[PDB]
């Protein structure tokens, strides 16, 4: 069992190991829980330990972040009267926590709600932030609200059950911080499975990185942007496929690039440790593209690895990015995914 | 012209008069412009004159705070491509800056508003506070967030064309912040009309009494309660067709009633001036069992002007304040 804690903007902690569910204070007034149906069994382990009642399942996914759903929970929870001192316990992903965070960031103007993460991605990346929020038809992401929960609990029992890909997905995010840390423990992830006896102290280690990030620039004039690593490219990538492409493969992919644009601003070599991560991802072969059809989803500054926990956000000419884009289609083409 | 501030916690300016445009600081960024398709004049006035190019026209009451006009909004927004640092300007009454409200603290998580209040229940009840939202089948004011406008700029001349009764509405909370803050001045409003030039001044000091208390009790646990006086009853009334303005004055009656039960000064006297003046809808029958279903629940009690009490109540005392307040009814023709 391992207990982080976040001390700013708002304190809370976030436990990760298993048997989470004993450290999570009784709760002292009325709630509800919301949670993924692919962890029903769990959430009514959740529901079942802490004395909830109200329980309300919802499919995983971006349809879960919409404005229809957002209005549900609401209408739902206003149905049982629950009042201004309930929480809202979330149990799932990335979408469920992204929803049931807005959720409890609006309901009577706002009421205290307990994360359960159930993916790798949720764990590293949505327990530190207080990003909530949900999609539009114009775009992702475009409404939300910075909620805090009162304590993130990862069972790690829960992620077995996980889709390998998946999982993997949020190692990606964890290796991420490493690069931006300049911790060589989280760039080792080709041994992690869901079974893995040392995955543990891995997540811990990987959500600590953002914990220390994020309390040292609250301003993102700082260290905090270079969370986005990888992030421009990555973000591209997902626009140009209709968002078939899954976060945290883009992300792997976005890495690659910005480890290619370290090296051509003389930067230490950081392919090596990006190609064996996406040798072991597999991500999804990409469609064919083109510079130029690129910059539409690209005045612009990129975060920069110039070597493992030191990097610079600046503007690049055209010519650079040109160049890497190109040595990057290489790169990717040398391994059949493009 | 007259500039309150409001300091905590988070501060921004409240001003009341004519030409407070002109006070207005330029936009630093883009802008878009929501407002009460009844006040579509002003609206283009204040557009025209901050450089405003978007602008959306919305239905002015509380059927512009569902989930559907929220939704529109947010994608009118988005569609419009407005960034983080674009400013959101809101002209209209209270329910229009409420729904403004909540869409300018949930667009890209947050953006900054201007409220720009055309009624005087706007003026006095919405320049503080920060309540912002919607509503929901299930019921008004369900869903939103407490997010502060970064300046609030009342046009005295926008008040001109609001009907009488509206007018007045507006003036009954101030009447309201008087016996709260013990303000003989607040306690005036017999004549005044959209037009008095003394207007201003009385505006101006209804609204200090709210950023006063509001401001030493940010935790609502001692003076900023007191805000309440008279709404218990009221929204009795009212969940039992009957504007908020008109309840509310018909519990400031019950709430003197209260005070002259618990050893307080005699405080009908303006009350009755209040309720004669306002010649609010006369009540149909009612009797206290009617309205006990929604009367554990702490009372705020006038013992005096400026001296008040919030605690509980035994039937007892509110079936004989009842009774009195029926009877207090039908002399001022109200009841019966």
């Amino acid at each position: 069992m391992q207990r982080l804690e976040v001390r700013e903007p708002v304190p809370y902690p976030i436990l990760v190991g298993e048997g989470v569910l004993k450290e999570v204070p009784p709760l002292a007034g009325p709630a509800a829980l919301l949670f993924d149906r692919r962890v029903e069994g769990f959430a009514q382990e959740v529901a079942k330990a802490l004395g909830v009642r109200h329980l309300l399942g919802l499919p995983g996914g971006e349809a879960a972040k919409s404005l229809e759903v957002y209005g549900k929970v609401l209408s739902w929870l206003a149905e049982k009267g629950l009042p201004r001192n309930a929480t809202l316990l979330v149990v799932g992903g990335g979408t469920l926590t992204d929803l049931g965070g807005f959720v409890a960031a609006t309901y009577l103007r706002g009421v205290a709600y307990l994360a359960f993460p159930t993916t790798t991605l949720a764990i590293v990346d949505a327990s530190v932030g207080g990003k909530t929020g949900i999609n539009l038809p114009e775009g992702k992401n475009l409404v939300g609200a910075f909620h805090f929960p009162q304590g993130v609990y990862a069972e790690l029992r829960a992620l077995k059950t996980l889709p390998l890909p998946t999982f993997k997905e949020g190692l990606v995010e964890a290796f991420k911080h490493g690069l931006i840390a300049g911790d060589e423990a989280l760039l080792k992830v080709e041994d992690l499975t869901p079974q893995s006896p040392r995955l543990e102290a891995f997540l811990a280690r990987a959500v600590a990185v953002k914990v220390r990030v994020t309390e040292e620039d609250p301003l993102e004039k700082g260290k905090r942007r270079l969370l986005n690593l990888g992030h421009t490219l990555g973000h591209a990538l997902e626009a140009q496929t209709r968002h078939a492409l899954p976060h945290g493969m883009a992300v792997a992919y976005g890495l690659l690039y910005a480890a290619l644009l370290g090296r051509a601003l003389g930067g230490e070599d950081l392919l090596p440790p990006v190609r064996r991560l996406l040798l072991w991802l597999s991500p999804p072969p990409l469609p064919p593209l083109a510079f130029e059809d690129l910059l539409p989803y690209l005045s612009l500054h990129w975060v920069v690895p110039l070597a493992p926990g030191r990097l610079v956000v600046r503007p690049l000419p055209e010519g650079l990015l040109r160049e890497a884009f190109a040595a990057w289609r290489e790169e990717l083409k040398g391994l059949g995914l493009l």
